[PDB]
């Protein structure tokens, strides 16, 4: 099973301030639509509660309490390396789409990221990764809108 | 400048049946929409007809007729030469979206192809041109949706 990870990040790392993601930049969204349609993500239960279960896209939340997700499209783990047995019998690939913890604990199981880079830099309290020189940049295009934004895919070598 | 083009054919090739796209892949659209957001496209005044003058994108239309447009986020060209060197004014970067004919005209000056590959093997009159080796896959993604596909980003 093959991991990616997509995430939204600042121009200061910034990825989220309290449960909210502190910028609005048209176009930017799209990106995460079109690339996680009807695709399997991973999630942490902070981000799955503020994100909520989007239509047309499968659910693995992890959590360490006994939270629940009330919704048969949701398969709730207690772990990740439980999460990624599980979605491995399930599908060829996962998504990882955050949280600042989830990030930081899947980054070194991922051979793809997604990265938008967002041309602002808010105050925050939840940071993404700084990117490990495993991952080389094999495609990158740049967006003008009212927020400007980078995205480029990154392969592990 | 740069030149991108992207695209989505079936397995067989084809992209076109007579002014239609002879499929519907639910969600491949997005893509399309992800990738020209706020973007300078270059297509043939067929596709443009076949298409919207859909919203955040300005349009780069070429003919060989009197053919013209109302829209005021289209310019049209009397030649690919004239829009490329007139893009070049207007825009760093230019996504050739289409027209058989524009693809096979454009496919030489671009740098990297967007290509979504639909499973389906359907009639048509109108095919995508066969990619030089010039170009390899970087970037892969399978979908699965009611007709699958598969995303695939080649650079020169
Ligand atoms: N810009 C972006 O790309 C982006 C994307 C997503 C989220 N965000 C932002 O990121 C912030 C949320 O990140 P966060 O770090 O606070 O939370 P999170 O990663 O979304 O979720 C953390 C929670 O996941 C569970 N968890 C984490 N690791 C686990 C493990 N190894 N095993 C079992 N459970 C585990 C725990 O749940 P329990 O508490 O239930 O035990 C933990 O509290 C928000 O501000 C959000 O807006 C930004
Ligand atoms: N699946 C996909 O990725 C996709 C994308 C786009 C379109 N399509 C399909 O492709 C088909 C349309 O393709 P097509 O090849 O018939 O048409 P097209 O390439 O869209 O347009 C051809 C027209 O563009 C103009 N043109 C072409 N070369 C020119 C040049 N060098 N200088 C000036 N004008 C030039 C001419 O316009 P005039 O006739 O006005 O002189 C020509 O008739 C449709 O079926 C559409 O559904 C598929
Ligand atoms: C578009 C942001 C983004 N970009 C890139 N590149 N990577 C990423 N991971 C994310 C993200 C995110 C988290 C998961 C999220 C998403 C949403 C949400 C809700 C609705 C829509 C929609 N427009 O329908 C879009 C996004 C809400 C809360 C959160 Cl916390
Ligand atoms: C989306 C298919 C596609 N995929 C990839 N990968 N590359 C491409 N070039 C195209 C294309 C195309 C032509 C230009 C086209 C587009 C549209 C159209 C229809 C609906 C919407 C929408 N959903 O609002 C947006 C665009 C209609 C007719 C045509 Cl003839």
């Amino acid at each position: 099973m093959k991991v990616s990870l997509m995430a939204a990040k600042a121009k200061n790392g910034v990825i989220g301030c309290g449960p909210h993601i502190p910028w609005s930049a048209k176009g930017e969204q799209l990106l995460f639509k079109a690339l996680t349609y009807n695709q399997w993500l991973l999630v942490g239960r902070k981000t799955f509660e503020s994100m909520g279960a989007l239509p047309n896209r499968k659910y693995a939340v992890v959590t360490r309490s006994a939270w629940t997700a009330d919704n048969d499209n949701v398969i709730v783990f207690p772990s990740i390396e439980e999460a990624m047995y599980g979605l491995a019998e399930l599908t060829d690939h996962v998504i990882v789409s955050g949280g600042g913890e989830i990030y930081r604990e899947t980054l070194p199981m991922a051979s793809t990221l997604h990265i938008s880079t967002i041309d602002i830099e808010p105050e925050g309290d939840v940071f993404f990764p700084n990117i490990p020189n495993t991952f080389e940049v094999v495609f990158e295009q740049h967006f003008s809108s009212n927020i400007n934004y980078c995205y480029q895919i990154w392969q592990k070598g």
